[PDB]
């Protein structure tokens, strides 16, 4: 679908730089652009204009063509500026740190939402392509809390354009390598994250990084009943070890000994 | 010691910016600054002028003052007109002899064996004195006239920049670690088994430190990749340091030895 560019600097509030919290338009900035919350029909959307390029634009769409799911963010339009459905629950590192005094997710939900996510990285290695920046702040949740996979900025193969997230990038990625076990990688991180509630990495924390407490569990100095989030009532040890069984995998360092996206999606199946 | 600017500049020749190849000082660029070759006083020097804060002078001049050791290049004096002096060193990098550039000849495994032996001394040392090197990668290596190792220079959505030829990985994540000095240390040991540089853009794997995998795997052996350039190389030996190699490349940082070991793991080697 296509869009105007008046009315999309209209319903943003002439693209209104304030924050949300204050009331402006502002939901953030990443994607190479500013997301502004926009209203069209009377239904609610995020608008993205585009800053430091038509390269960039261009195969946003190409992307977004052949990768549609219900658990990768919809794009509806564009115009210069981008279109997407609106996610009203936010990223999943918000609720995972009950940003703004929603909620702690459950255990029950946070299983829906990794399955959920899993699913969409399937789809887009079933279709081939890699995501390079799974992170918890690039998965979206909806009025469902369902999994919504976010921007695809960066949407053997070597390259002198190293670029992600790095708390979250594998050993192979840091390198400059591209492969979809790459993402794997990262993707274990997200689980630490729902299991812990803790973020992938925090300066006055030891550890910095949040993969390091693998180590510490296979050391034994630690065990997951000690890292488990405790804002939550209803997690059996049960199937929080089935599910740290599949972050720890996904965290393996040699690309060859991870999980694919399948055997993914079937440990966490397998676990509810 | 200390110096006059104006006398650096006349023993340098007016800090020719060219390279020696073609009749200049430059040696190199390194150390926040460029280094040029002079001659003062019965003495060959290497001469580093700063460039584009003086807190910086003067706290590798606070280092250079405790660390003074056999393995380590070692400080003459100063200049604040701002310049630092150092040692020459007449067989340059061991990159350089590795790859036996001017046409020098190729280390023996025995010469290769003792330069490794004697880097690892330099770094335990930098180690002790409580000290992170960040750099060990093998040009910052250097060889004196007895061809002893004389080690010198010393998270939001982003892109990395730093040559991750010697990096390890959590260093490419910003950790800051003697651990870190380990593992490029290893990639040090396979240039020196290889001949071979740590990175070549033309060449698969392109990193050299891919190839512990590729062993591993068991899709080649460590014979595969010996230097062909000695002739004195023993497998059991070459094996051997494979296997210090091996160990300081390990991919999570705890795993590998602490640098007093490596010394040990070198020295039985002999």
């Amino acid at each position: 679908h296509s869009f105007s560019f008046y009315e999309l600097k209209n319903v943003t509030n002439n693209f209104d730089e304030r924050p949300i919290s204050v009331g402006g338009n502002k939901m953030g900035e990443g994607g190479f652009g500013v997301v502004y919350k926009g209203y069209v029909n009377n239904t609610t959307v995020a608008v993205k204009k585009l800053a430091a390029l038509k390269q960039q634009f261009d195969q946003e769409i190409k992307v977004m063509a052949k990768c549609q799911h219900e658990n990768l963010v919809e794009l509806l339009g564009f115009s210069l500026c981008l279109v997407y459905v609106y996610m009203p629950n936010g990223s999943l590192l918000d609720r995972l740190s009950c940003l703004d005094g929603t909620p702690p997710l459950s255990w029950h939900m946070r299983c829906k939402i990794a399955q959920g996510a899993a699913n969409g990285i399937n789809f887009l290695h079933e279709n081939h392509h890699i995501h390079r920046n799974i992170k918890s702040a690039n998965i979206l949740l909806d009025e469902a809390f369902t999994a919504k996979i976010s921007d695809f900025g960066l949407a053997t193969v070597m390259t002198s354009r190293i670029v992600g997230t790095t708390a979250y990038m594998a050993p192979e990625a840091l390198r400059g390598e591209i492969t979809p076990k790459s993402d794997i990688y990262s993707f274990g991180v997200v689980l630490l994250e729902i299991i812990t509630g803790l973020p992938a990495v925090d300066e006055h924390r030891e550890p910095q990084l949040l993969l390091d407490i693998k180590e510490e569990i296979e050391d034994e100095e630690k065990t997951i009943e000690d890292y488990i989030d405790k804002k939550m009532n209803d997690a059996d040890s049960t199937s929080v070890e089935a599910m740290y069984s599949v972050a720890s995998q996904c965290l393996h360092e040699k690309k060859n000994k991870r999980p694919d996206i399948k055997k993914v999606q079937q440990l966490l199946q397998e676990m509810t």
